[PDB]
């Protein structure tokens, strides 16, 4: 539209469960708002065990039932450069925040926030890691509402 | 129980290494001494960030420690490094952010020995020790760190069989 494309990076630990789910859901929400030419999403993980792999089967199953594509999505590890490239860096939990701030040397981190920061009220602050819980349904609900509220916040602030 | 064999080492980690981890270091050391474990367990602290390197603990923590009649002679802030991960048997973080920072630092190194202090208080929740550098509340940090160190020491005594 007017000016540069907005970019959003979702960050979790493995970049196989949470952040890919968020990337795909957010992308789908944006597409439906007709914003695909104005906002772009990616994800990445703090850790590197899963680099190059498709999302966890649990996340694939969730997305499939939502009818959301995830073709071509494959884990990658966040880098320092990502901090400069992306307008919004959206962590899943407090551990991820700690990782990102330390990577940034505790400088220029105002754009690094948790997904549930965008959900007013909200009992939870963290999206739990289902690699450990097994609870992909809970994650899906938390990520859906978080993405809806994040998109609205970006839509407001940037247009 | 146990100086019988190699010394067990515990590193307490917070953000600045001036408020929480020094308080935990001093308190935990005091608890270990009371149990007669000075010859078996050694504690240290360190911070994620580097703003306060070389400084003594925050005045609030000094005041708490004075009240508890616990010494902190020679305790001076330092920043945690990769080598600390391999050196210490236990790495005990004050909050989830601290854990995440240590994870970013670890690379391919094992991180299974990195836990939060209040993970050992089974089960309170509170899970995080609040940062009094920001909150201004040294009293609640003292209470949390006392109970956490008590449970931590008991867990180590059970695990290492003293
Ligand atoms: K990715
Ligand atoms: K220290
Ligand atoms: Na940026
Ligand atoms: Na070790």
């Amino acid at each position: 539209g007017r000016g540069s494309m907005i970019s959003v990076l979702f960050v979790c630990l493995g970049n196989i469960c949470r952040s890919p789910m968020a990337e795909a859901i957010f992308r789908d929400l944006a597409a439906k708002k007709g914003l695909e030419g104005k906002i772009k999403a990616d994800s990445a993980g703090i850790g590197g065990w899963h680099i190059g792999n498709p999302p966890h089967e649990g996340t694939q199953e969730i997305l499939r039932r939502e009818g959301i594509s995830f073709d071509g999505m494959l884990a990658r590890q966040v880098s320092e450069q990502d901090l400069d490239d992306f307008d919004y860096i959206i962590a899943m939990d407090a551990e991820n925040i700690g990782s990102l701030r330390s990577m940034a040397g505790f400088k220029n981190t105002s754009h690094i926030k948790r997904l549930l920061d965008y959900v007013e009220d909200s009992d939870l602050a963290d999206v739990p890691d289902p690699y450990y819980t097994g609870n992909f349904e809970e994650v899906c609900q938390l990520i859906k509402t978080g993405c809806e509220q994040l998109l609205a916040s970006i839509q407001k602030e940037k247009q």
